[PDB]
RNA sequence: UUGAUGUCACGGAACCUUUGUUGUCUUCGACAUGGGUA
């Protein structure tokens, strides 16, 4: 029995220019949602292994983001 | 709200002294963010 410490998903790349993580995403990126509790990953950054998981998205004025923290925190 | 045979109040400049002044380069590089793996 504990506490969850919620922070959000807050742990994020982002550029102006298209990275290896991006350039490699096969599909069409996502847009940014308006609701930070809905986000959810959408790849890997180690593929083969399914380790690193990540959220890869595109906002109307041309950033690209990669968010990369996927867990959360239990105080006990 | 006067009192009566007695009021110069047009009998008295709100006057006199005091510095919006003292100090300050239109300059300039390393910093943001929080996890992930066993």
């Amino acid at each position: 029995e504990g506490y969850l410490h919620v922070v959000g998903p807050s742990k994020v790349e982002f550029s102006d220019k298209k990275g290896d993580v991006i350039n490699n995403f096969q599909g069409t990126l996502p847009s940014v949602p308006n609701d930070w509790k809905t986000i959810r990953t959408n790849d890997f950054k180690n593929r083969k292994r399914k380790n690193e998981p990540v959220f890869c998205c595109e906002d109307d004025k041309g950033n690209y983001y990669t968010m990369a923290k996927y867990c959360e925190t239990f105080f006990f």
